[PDB]
Formats: C-alpha cells, sequence, structure tokens
C-alpha cells in the first residue's frame, strides 16, 4: 500500500555524468561509449545568446578547448560535432560504466525521473512529467544545463531528455538526445514563454484508478458520461482533451478496479465542479497529473 | 527555480542491494563489507509470525538455509546472527562496491530516502519523513521487506531505515540498520495501529522559506509572534511544538529571505486559522511538512554527492 511520487534508481545514469568545460562556462554531459552529450550552448558567452550562429561559433574550436572531467580524471576529447541542439564530444575512453541504453523521443503526458547535476556530480533525483505545453515543471539552478531525465523499464535506460533552459515562468525546457527540443523552444535568449499549460486528463484518471487500488472510493458516483460530454466539460477546466487512446489505455486499470473508463470521467467531472471538500486523495487536496496509467500499474503491482 | 520532492542518487545504495531467501520467503538484504543485513522475520512462516520466538526459529537454520544472490551471483553465507530485530549474515564475499557508510538513528521530523527493492532489484526511489507516530508513508508491496533508507552526507552513506511491516492503515515500520523500531512496534502478526499523527512544524516552516525562495509571497503578512503564542496555536492545530532548535535551526533561510522565524511563524499561524482560500503553495493545496530546513537548503543551493 501507499502510493508516492517515485523516481527510477539514478545509479545506472550517475556512473554518466560528467563536467563539461567550455572557455568560462560549465555544465554537465552525459557519456555514453566513447561520446559525451551536452548542450551545444556550452560554446556561448552570455554575449552569443541572442542570436549565437552555433555552426560558426563551433568551427572555431579545437578539441583541446573541451576540457571533460569524469569524476577526478580528465577526459580527452578527439572530436566534435553537433547534432540539432546538442554537441557530441567524441572522447579517447568510452566509459566502462555504459548502461543498455537507447534513446527516445516522449510525449506530453509522459513522466520520467530527473538527475539534477552540478559541476558533472549528481545532486537529487526527482519525477517529472512533460507538460501539455512542452515545458517541464522542474527544479534546477545555474550549472543544471546538461542534466538529464530518463526512464528504466528493464534493465535499459531510456533517456528522453537533456536540460538546457529555463523560461520566465521559473519552468524548463530542454532537448531530447538527439537535440530536438521539446516544444516550440529555441537555445536562443530572444524572448520565449510557455505557453498556457493544461492538465494532463489521462494521467488524473490514472491517479483515480491508484486511489481506488489503494481503497479510496468516496469521489465515485452513480453517474457515467459520454466521452464528447467529458470533453466538453474537462476543457472548460483547461483539461486536456481526453481521446479514444487514452482510453484504450486506461482498459487494464478499469478492469481491475471494476470501474467503467466513463463512469471515472463522471467523477472526475464531479469533482471538477465540487473540488474535494476538504477530502485528499492519496493524501493530495489538488488532482494530480504526473501519474501515467504505466506508472500507476507498475507502483501498485 | 523550482522545488521538487528530491531523493538522494541511489547508485551507491544499489550497489549494496541482494535477495535473501530462507525457505519460502524472499525478501532484500544490504550488502556491506563481509555482512548482509535484512529483516530477522525472514525465518519466520506465517504461523511463526504470530508469536515468534526469533532466537529458537534461528537455532534450526543452518548458512545453506539462506540463499543469498547479489545479481546473478550466489553468495555464501559462512555464518548468520541476530542483532535486535536484524538478522546479519556474514559471506564469504565482501562487496566490492560498499560505499563509505554508517548507521545512524534519526528522530521523527527527519527525511530520508527510499530505495524501494524487490528480489533484490531497486524498482524505484523516493523521499519520505520518519513521522512524529514513528510511521513512514511508504510505498511499498509485498516482498519490499528489507528496503532500505538512507540520506549522503558528503560522500557517506547514512543508513537509517529498513523496511519490515505494513500497517493496517497502508503505513509503514521498519527498523535503524541495529535492528531497533522506529516506534513501538514489534516483528509479530499481533494487533499494532499507527498512533495519531502530528505535522512536522519546523519542515512546513522550511517549505514556507522555499515558496518565498521560489517566487510565492501571498501568505507574508505584517505580523509577528512569541514562540509561545505560536505553539498555543501549533497545540491546538495537531503541530508539533517549536522549539528555540527549531528557531535556531532555520536561521539561514530567514536571513536569506529577510523574513524572521517568528515573522514566518505568524505566517504559519494565519495559515492555520483561515485556510489556503483557493490558493496554492509552491503547487500544494495543504502545507506540506516532508522537507527538513537542511533539504530545503540543499535543492535551493545546489549540494553534490
Ligand atoms: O536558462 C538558462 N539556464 C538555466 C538553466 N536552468 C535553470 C536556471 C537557468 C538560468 N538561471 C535560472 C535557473 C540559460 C541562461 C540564459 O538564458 C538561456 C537561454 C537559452 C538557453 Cl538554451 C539557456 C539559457
Ligand atoms: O507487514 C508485512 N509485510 C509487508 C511489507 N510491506 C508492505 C506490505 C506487506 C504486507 N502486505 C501488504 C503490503 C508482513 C506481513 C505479515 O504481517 C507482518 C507482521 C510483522 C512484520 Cl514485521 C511483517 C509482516
Ligand atoms: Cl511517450
Amino acid at each position: 500500500s501507499g502510493f508516492r511520487k517515485m523516481a527510477f534508481p539514478s545509479g545506472k545514469v550517475e556512473g554518466c555524468m560528467v563536467q563539461v568545460t567550455c572557455g568560462t562556462t560549465t555544465l554537465n554531459g552525459l557519456w555514453l561509449d566513447d561520446v559525451v552529450y551536452c548542450p551545444r550552448h556550452v560554446i556561448c558567452t552570455s554575449e552569443d545568446m541572442l542570436n549565437p550562429n552555433y555552426e560558426d561559433l563551433l568551427i572555431r574550436k579545437s578539441n583541446h578547448n573541451f576540457l571533460v572531467q569524469a569524476g577526478n580524471v580528465q577526459l580527452r576529447v578527439i572530436g566534435h560535432s553537433m547534432q540539432n541542439c546538442v554537441l557530441k564530444l567524441k572522447v579517447d575512453t568510452a566509459n566502462p560504466k555504459t548502461p543498455k541504453y537507447k534513446f527516445v523521443r516522449i510525449q506530453p503526458g509522459q513522466t520520467f525521473s530527473v538527475l539534477a547535476c552540478y559541476n558533472g556530480s549528481p545532486s537529487g533525483v526527482y519525477q517529472c512529467a512533460m507538460r501539455p505545453n512542452f515545458t517541464i515543471k522542474g527544479s534546477f539552478l545555474n550549472g543544471s544545463c546538461g542534466s538529464v531525465g530518463f526512464n528504466i523499464d528493464y534493465d535499459c535506460v531510456s533517456f528522453c531528455y537533456m536540460h538546457h533552459m529555463e523560461l520566465p515562468t521559473g519552468v524548463h525546457a530542454g532537448t531530447d538526445l538527439e537535440g530536438n527540443f521539446y516544444g516550440p523552444f529555441v537555445d536562443r535568449q530572444t524572448a520565449q514563454a510557455a505557453g498556457t499549460d493544461t492538465t494532463i486528463t489521462v494521467n488524473v484518471l490514472a491517479w483515480l484508478y491508484a486511489a481506488v487500488i489503494n481503497g479510496d472510493r468516496w469521489f465515485l458516483n452513480r453517474f457515467t458520461t459520454t466521452l464528447n460530454d467529458f470533453n466538453l466539460v474537462a476543457m472548460k477546466y483547461n483539461y486536456e482533451p481526453l481521446t479514444q487512446d487514452h482510453v484504450d489505455i486506461l482498459g487494464p486499470l478499469s478492469a481491475q478496479t471494476g470501474i467503467a473508463v466513463l463512469d471515472m470521467c463522471a467523477s472526475l467531472k464531479e469533482l471538477l465542479q465540487n473540488g474535494m471538500n476538504g477530502r485528499t486523495i492519496l493524501g493530495s487536496a489538488l488532482l494530480e497529473d504526473e501519474f501515467t496509467p504505466f506508472d500507476v500499474v507498475r507502483q501498485c503491482s
């Protein structure tokens, strides 16, 4: 019993974190096999950040301009290339702690663990979700760039996020490990803003199923709803539309608890209307949206 | 910016988790140097649990009755002894991944990271606090016994918790690594219950300072209070008393934000007496008490391990 915001054990990723320095800028890199991945903005000064021409700035760098530190050992950079917004530094030593890994680009609503790092040293681990507006509500300070997000279903680390920037509202933007940003963000200090965010409906439903599995039923009701009427109500509270894919994904949890997906949608509609009336659900006074249906099944089973 | 419930990086602990089997029971063990630590109830059948005589049950076991698996490698048990509610299995191989470590017993209100494990394999990491009623609000399923809680102080892992039991309300009970239970619990299948819990006041104040550091100030007010008047309110709302030690510990956060501890107490007093009025603090509609003052400073200043 119990339901916590749970991160994957970070050990496999901790053994990949390195410090990357270029000039006066220091951030984190991810060392996998003989390559260190890091944000390409490590080659910029604060001045270069408004309209950097990364191809032009990079062509001027030599391998010895990149200082990579793995623990108390300097790694020798022997090549470099840019892939989208990520810099790939070829080093002369393969990371002996390289886990079984893959690069995966996630969709909004998906969750992952973040291993926040500073100076190539891990500081903490926490659980995030890719918001519908393509930002993450992380906890990152200056020096955290290059920290990564990942999942470890099985013993294979699926890297899905590399941290690049903090937006004015204090939320975070980054790329997948191929250097493609999530959302319409650019690695420039030009005016950028997070779009209006919405609640991840399918995840709230998953968390309500987690609450039912854990013995909480106070929010259930005798009603059901059509998917279209649910979406008309959902959107008035800034909830994401629930698609037939989301209804299908919730199938297993629905079968396990005996509560049809559209029956749980009717509970959610009532919670949006009424609030919790001084009650909590799984220790929360707000509807939680950073647990996916997959997370709920993994944690409760 | 941002403020998350953050656990310590678990790698140093992951390299210590092993699977311990005794008869039909499989649970987790902690392998440090040449010893595997695990709950002494691993030797009990469900019937033994009703009223166990652990010394009597243990004397009947041989070293070969304990099967210890570290990854895909079987460790050889060469001795066994009990220390309070923990079983210590001497193995013939020292764990080469043994980190710098200590065994520490924490106080209620202290937070720690839990590495939940099943079959000697780490499954997840989460942060929690030792409640004032000595339980933890964990997330544990069957097979999770022997999972451990820890903190990291510089390069040293301080192991503070080993999981043993789930109480009827779904909260958890365990021991320190010397096998002493936190709370008035016993490792026996007999009627036990979590006592009435209270809120960890010093931690709520620390989290209010974290909210201020992160740009949330709506709850601040022009008022201050005395420590005695604050404690009279805190007692009324099932909050733990705030001591001068707690006030001293909050000193740094008080100096950084410009909000004196008793000035923040006046904000808390008003929050208790009037609620949040539809507002949230750091994305929460409840006052969060599972961040210590040290956790707040560590997260808002970026300490690494
Ligand atoms: O945001 C950035 N880094 C950073 C990362 N995470 C947390 C925080 C910060 C900044 N200070 C608050 C906390 C840098 C700074 C300049 O502006 C840009 C613009 C574009 C890019 Cl790709 C990166 C950056
Ligand atoms: O509580 C126990 N273990 C367990 C551990 N964590 C989570 C869960 C469980 C049980 N099923 C729900 C989830 C065992 C079961 C029998 O009763 C006792 C009695 C005493 C002791 Cl020390 C241990 C136990
Ligand atoms: Cl995805």
